């Protein structure tokens, strides 16, 4: 089967959101192996599905695929849906999220830190981008 691994939504704001997944494996039929699927991460208001918005359009020829998607123009209070279109045919599971209100936190003094930060001598200056 087609594999796609869905991650869970995280660093939402009202605004934005990141999400990921990975395409463990892909199948299609012959004459369509070794294709560069095009990989259409798309979201949609739970609200309203028909406005089908491409988070991010990738293409991906190996697999295991690692794909994430910044969502950027979000509505605040709106619970929205996504899933990992693979190539023209395949589509993974649904998951929800659901956006922040106006009143968003900074979030870079505190952050959801579910690694371990410990790097010997930290080299890398975080001020242009966080990590997670």
């Amino acid at each position: 089967m087609v594999e796609i691994a869905i991650n869970p939504a995280s660093e939402i704001t009202a605004t934005s959101a990141f999400i990921s997944g990975t395409v463990t494996k892909f199948e299609q039929s012959k004459g369509f192996y070794g294709s560069g699927c095009n990989i259409s991460l798309l979201y949609w208001e739970a609200s309203n599905p028909m406005h089908v918005k491409v988070a991010s359009s990738i293409s991906k020829k190996d697999f295991p695929a690692d794909i994430s998607a910044t969502i950027k123009d979000l509505k605040p209070h709106t619970t929205y849906q996504f899933k990992v279109t693979v190539n023209f045919y395949f589509s993974s599971s649904l998951q929800t999220f659901k956006t922040l209100a106006l009143e968003s936190k900074s979030t870079s003094i505190v952050s959801t830190s579910t690694p371990t930060p410990s790097m010997p001598v930290k080299v890398t200056l975080e001020h242009h981008h966080h990590h997670h």
